[PDB]
């Protein structure tokens, strides 16, 4: 079942995956995932200044 690695193998978005091209990550001095792909939030560019993750300010959006 899936496609597992070893216990030495750090991750990023909350997807769990390993590193990666095109990366944002989270704004919140609180954010336990830090990071986040582009395709994670639907992003197609990299802006600059405070930016949240879709469980952080996306998901009011009525679900
Ligand atoms: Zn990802
Ligand atoms: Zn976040």
């Amino acid at each position: 079942m899936d496609m597992p690695v070893d216990p030495n193998e750090p991750t990023y978005c909350l997807c769990h995956q390993v590193s990666y091209g095109e990366m944002i990550g989270c704004d919140n001095p609180d954010c336990s995932i830090e990071w986040f792909h582009f395709a994670c939030v639907g992003l197609t560019t990299k802006p600059r200044g405070k930016w949240f993750c879709p469980r952080c300010s996306q998901e009011r959006k009525k679900k």
